[PDB]
């Protein structure tokens, strides 16, 4: 690790966890895109996440997060050929395949069919109002993304704090934070994963994995001269050089860590009263300590992900 990308704390308090499904994972994604055609003929992330998840959930959340790069990536197409008739047609499409995944499972758009599959499996796994929460969060990523295309087709860089409330939704957030939900196999009351140790936690996690993202790609993706980066929105909007960007970007990853050291404690110990003596709380307390566990291992499955992914 290059000594700009390099976390010490990282390295020394978060051992990585993988998984003992990965070797089937990764070929099982790569024979779901070939059959539904996403790719002409990323699960080690998630292997190294959702730690605990049967092995049928972390396959749905892997076939999951492998259509969402090839989703990133014919929205960047779309971008940066003016594609905005094609995007919006898309746009429109995601939203009525995430609320009627069986209608799409066959769609001309093999995006969207594919689409439609991960979204079906993932519904199958707990109640209906679990589903719901994620198809609302899901709406929301999918106009996020509409507004980066909209501020890439302008060369538009949002500012600093625009930037960083579009991220949480653009790097889809709340989805991931939903997604721990059927890996330890309970959908949580909205008094728990509404607790504010639980929230913050879990907040954390997904601007840790946000930012060093923006981090590990500030140079490259100037160059080329890109918008959506929060290095980019403080060189432009805070006049920093490159320089002091990347010390500014790295320091509040740095800071993200030692937050959810602090969060971290003060959400197992509202597992521990969640363990009240009966087998509802035990239960509810497992899921729990599972859930926070695994946004634990979101810090360094996402670390070592960045210097090992081409
Ligand atoms: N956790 C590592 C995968 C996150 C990929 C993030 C991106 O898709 P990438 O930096 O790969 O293009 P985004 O469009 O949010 O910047
Ligand atoms: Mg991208
Ligand atoms: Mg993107
Ligand atoms: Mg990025």
């Amino acid at each position: 690790v290059p000594p700009s990308l390099r976390l010490p704390v990282i390295e020394a308090a978060f051992p990585r966890q993988l998984h003992p499904y990965w070797p089937k994972l990764q070929e099982t994604t790569r024979t779901w895109l070939l059959e539904k055609r996403l790719m002409p003929a990323y699960t080690d992330l998630m292997a190294g996440y959702y730690l605990g998840a049967p092995d049928e959930v972390l396959q749905a959340i892997a076939d999951y997060s492998a259509w969402f790069s090839v989703w990133d990536d014919r929205h960047d197409r779309d971008i940066v050929h003016g594609r905005a008739g094609a995007w919006r047609r898309l746009r429109g499409l995601l939203h009525t395949a995430l609320d009627s995944p069986g209608d799409h499972l066959h769609h001309e758009d093999t995006l969207v069919a594919g689409f439609a599959d991960s979204v079906r499996r993932l519904y199958a796994f707990l109640p209906a109002t679990w589903n719901a929460r994620f198809a609302r969060h899901f709406h929301t990523v999918i106009e996020a993304y509409d507004r980066e295309f909209h501020n890439r087709t302008r060369g538009i860089v949002p500012g600093v704090e625009e930037y960083l409330e579009l991220r949480r939704l653009t790097f889809a957030h709340w989805i991931w934070t939903d997604l721990l939900e059927p890996s330890s196999g309970c959908e949580l009351p909205d008094a728990v994963r509404k607790h504010p140790a639980y929230r913050r936690a879990a907040l954390l996690s997904q601007e840790f994995a946000a930012w060093y993202n923006d981090l590990c790609s500030l140079p490259k993706e100037i160059a080329g001269d890109e918008v959506h980066n929060l290095g980019i929105s403080l060189i432009t909007h805070h006049s920093l050089t490159l320089e002091e960007a990347i010390g500014e970007v790295r320091r509040r990853v740095e800071e993200c860590i030692t937050e959810f050291l602090a969060v971290e404690r003060d959400a197992l110990r509202f597992a521990d009263e969640l363990a009240d003596g009966t087998v509802r709380g035990k239960e509810l307390s497992g899921a729990v300590r599972a859930n926070v566990g695994n946004m634990r291992n979101w810090f360094s499955s996402v670390y070592w992900f960045h210097h090992e992914s081409g």
